[PDB]
Formats: structure tokens, sequence, C-alpha cells
């Protein structure tokens, strides 16, 4: 977690700090969601629009289910990147919210 001490030095990889336990409960989480939850459900994670969740949903619809979060990479629009900093924010945010 960021905090406010002197510092503030960016981090090249975050899931490096997450807990083993917690990428794979995180990931889980927002997977099923791909699955079962549909465009609109999706706008509702962070990081995530009305654009975004057309394009995750128009590609399943045809290719099908997703065997890991890690496909978004291959979907359009999406890349590894914006892909990997949504993750982020709702896995690191569930202990967050805790």
């Amino acid at each position: 977690g960021s905090s406010g001490s002197s510092g503030e030095k960016a981090e090249d990889c975050w899931e490096l700090q997450i807990s083993p336990e917690l990428l794979a409960h995180g990931r889980q989480k927002i997977l099923d969601l791909l699955n079962e939850g549909s465009a609109r459900d999706l706008r509702s994670l962070q990081r995530i629009g009305p654009k975004k969740a057309q394009l995750i949903v128009g590609w399943r619809e045809l290719h099908g289910p997703f065997s890991q979060v890690e496909d978004l990479e291959r979907v359009e629009g999406i890349t590894g990147k914006q892909m990997e900093s949504f993750l982020k924010a709702n896995i690191l945010g569930l202990a967050a919210g805790q």
C-alpha cells in the first residue's frame, strides 16, 4: 500500500508486494465477474468504462469464456497494461476497503 512516507518511489511491479493468495483470490473474483457479469455490471468495476466493458463482452460473445483474466490482453483495445492497472485497483482495493 502507498503511504505518505518519504520516498514515493514508483513500483514497477505490484503483484510482487501483494500476497500470493491475494493475487489468486482477487484475479478469480474479477474473472468470474467478467464471465457472468455483463457490460453494465463490469462498468461498476474500478478503472472500467462503457467502452472497455463492451470490448470484453463483444469478444466472449463469439470467442467464449476466458480461461484467465490475462486473456484481456488479447482483447482489442485492452492491452496487458490497461488490464494490469485495473486488476490492481480491485485486487489491492479488496483489502484496502476492509
